[PDB]
């Protein structure tokens, strides 16, 4: 279970919905995937050897995104889904673009990073709001079975992943905009000497620095909240959620910059 507050008991079972296990996909950084721009520097028409937090080429992505309709499986809130954070993670996220009255809506899975997920520890939450990427790191009272809902098409159950009636004390709270039209979003989340770092990019594969947050504590776990939504199924609309995650580590990369400063290719030495 995540956290320890009894938020609800409606429609909970222990069914192993994942008859097909966690889907897997092979990392391939030959086209810049998993790389990020270096500080404020600019490199032109050259190849650089750089050491940083990058995915291991040839490793596997894991599709941790989960979609439900009415029932939540207790198995969703344990290993292997609840995963260790270690140095960090690289995330490749599909932007599930739905339509209501021919109006576009952007949805994708929420991710929570923390150590114990209780109101005496800080938990980082990255939640999309249809073009607005809300990021907070707050002492949330995380539920056993946190989950988000699908604001455009609705859901059969109310949204609940924290129970704080009063506003919890916390360190960071900001909103970042992202292009709702793009099909893929990339994120780097890693920690170093008690400081949390975040990079992202909604256009192009290489990511750019978002923010850094001092925590003074070691993050140990991350989890992708299941999403329950009436739509997003082959019986109503051929759309699916995807949240690919792979571990990060300190590795040396060969980075090639084109004549305009865009990382076009990379190699994992
Ligand atoms: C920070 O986070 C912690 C958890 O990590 C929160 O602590 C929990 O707070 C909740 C809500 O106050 C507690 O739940 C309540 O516990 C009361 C005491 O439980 C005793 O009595 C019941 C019988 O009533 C026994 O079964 C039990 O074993 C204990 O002996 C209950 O009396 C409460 O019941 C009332 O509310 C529920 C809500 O669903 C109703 O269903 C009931 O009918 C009744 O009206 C309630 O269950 C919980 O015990 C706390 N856990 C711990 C470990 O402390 C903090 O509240 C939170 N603080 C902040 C500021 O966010
Ligand atoms: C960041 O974005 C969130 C989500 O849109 C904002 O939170 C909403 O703010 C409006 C207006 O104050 C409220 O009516 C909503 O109830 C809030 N929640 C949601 C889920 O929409 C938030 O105000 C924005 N700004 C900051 C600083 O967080
Ligand atoms: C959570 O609360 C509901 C409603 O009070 C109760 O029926 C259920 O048994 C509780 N769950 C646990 C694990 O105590
Ligand atoms: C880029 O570098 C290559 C190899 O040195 C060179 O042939 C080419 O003219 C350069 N182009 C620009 C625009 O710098
Ligand atoms: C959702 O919230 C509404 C408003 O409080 C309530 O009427 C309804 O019963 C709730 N349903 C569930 C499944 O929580
Ligand atoms: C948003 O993404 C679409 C599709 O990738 C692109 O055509 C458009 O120019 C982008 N707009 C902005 C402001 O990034
Ligand atoms: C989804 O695609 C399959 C295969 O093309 C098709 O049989 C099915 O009717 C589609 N469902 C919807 C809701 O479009």
């Amino acid at each position: 279970v995540i956290g320890d507050f009894n938020c609800t008991n409606f429609a909970i079972n222990d069914l192993n919905t994942t008859v097909p296990g966690i889907s897997e996909y092979v990392v391939d950084v030959s086209y810049g995937l998993g790389t990020y721009y270096i500080l404020d520097r600019v490199y032109l028409n050259t190849t650089i050897l750089f050491t940083g937090y990058f995915p291991k080429s040839g490793a596997n992505f894991r599709d941790l995104s989960l979609k439900g309709t009415t029932y939540l499986s207790t198995l969703w809130y344990q290993k292997p889904f609840l995963s260790d954070f270690n140095n960090g993670i690289f995330s490749r996220v599909k932007n599930t673009k739905l339509y209501v009255n021919k109006t576009l809506y952007s949805e994708f899975s929420t991710i929570v990073i923390g150590s114990v997920f209780i109101n005496n520890s800080y938990t980082i939450v990255v939640q999309p709001h249809n073009g607005v990427l809300e990021i907070t790191a707050c002492q949330y009272t995380m539920c056993e079975y946190p989950h988000t809902i699908c604001k455009s098409k609705g859901s059969s159950r109310n949204e609940s992943w924290h129970f704080d009636k009063s506003e919890p004390l916390c360190l960071f709270k900001k909103n970042f905009t992202y292009n709702v039209s793009t099909d893929w979003l990339y994120f780097h989340f890693y920690q170093e000497r008690g400081t949390f770092y975040a990079y992202y990019a909604d256009s192009g594969m290489p990511t750019t620095f978002l923010f850094s947050l001092y925590l003074g504590t070691l993050l140990s776990h991350y989890y992708v909240l299941p999403l329950t939504c009436n739509a997003i199924s082959s019986n109503t609309d051929n759309e699916t959620l995807q949240y690919w995650v792979t571990p990060l580590s300190k590795r040396q990369y060969l980075l090639k910059f084109d004549n305009r400063g865009v990382i076009t290719n990379a190699v994992d030495c």
